[PDB]
Order: structure tokens, then sequence, then C-alpha cells
């Protein structure tokens, strides 16, 4: 599913994801935004040969289990396939477990190079929320 800005807003903060460790909304939304254009069912590889999964493209090295990454955690004790669903619970179940590891939203590289330290408001903005 390819979710609108408002709809994925309203579906993250329902899931209790604004303000969560400190987050407010705005930067789950543009976190979404630059992972996966607000698609569930992204899907990219990386060089290590793990691959991230879903709408926050949550790694398979560490969070879920997908079958063909050696030495994985499933941290998240899900199959990734789970986190390509058009339901996002799953996804945001597992973000919740990973933005408490320490690092916060730093986990996700382009929150870090591309919302961080920005106007995150704006991503929530005329949204009924
Ligand atoms: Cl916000
Ligand atoms: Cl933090």
């Amino acid at each position: 599913k390819v979710f609108g800005r408002c709809e994925l807003a309203a579906a993250m903060k329902r899931h209790g994801l604004d303000n969560y460790r400190g987050y407010s909304l705005g930067n789950w939304v543009c976190a979404a935004k630059f992972e996966s254009n607000f698609n569930t069912q992204a899907t990219n590889r990386n060089t290590d040969g793990s691959t991230d999964y879903g709408i926050l493209q949550i790694n398979s090295r560490w969070w879920c289990n997908d079958g063909r990454t050696p030495g994985s955690r499933n941290l998240c004790n899900i199959p990734c396939s789970a986190l390509l669903s058009s339901d996002i619970t799953a996804s945001v179940n597992c973000a919740k477990k990973i933005v408490s590891d320490g690092n916060g939203m730093n986990a996700w590289v382009a929150w870090r190079n591309r919302c961080k330290g920005t106007d995150v408001q704006a991503w929530i903005r005329g949204c009924r929320l």
C-alpha cells in the first residue's frame, strides 16, 4: 500500500508513535517519506547482504528474519515479510524497539540526513489529527 501523508500520520498516531521516546509525529512521517516514499512494499538490498523492509526500512541483520541473512539476530521476532503488510502494526512495534535501543532515530539514515534538525512539523500540517 502507498499511504497518503495525512493517512499515515493518523495511522502512526493511533499506534502510539506521537512523542514516542520524545520523537514528535512529524519525525516519523518524515522518516517514512524518505525511507520508503510511504510504500509498505519497499525493499532494498545492502552491500553486506542484508535487506531493508517496509515503510520504515527495517534491516534483516538485526531486526527480522528473511532466511538469507547469515548471523541475523531477529530482535523483533518476526519474518521480514510481515513488515510489508498494508497494516503497519508490525512495522510500528518493531520500530519502537529500534528507537529504544540507544541511538534513537539516528538508526534511520534518511532521518539523520534529511529530517533531523528540520521543521518536521510541516509533515503533519493540514492533517486532521
Ligand atoms: Cl511534529
Ligand atoms: Cl533520543
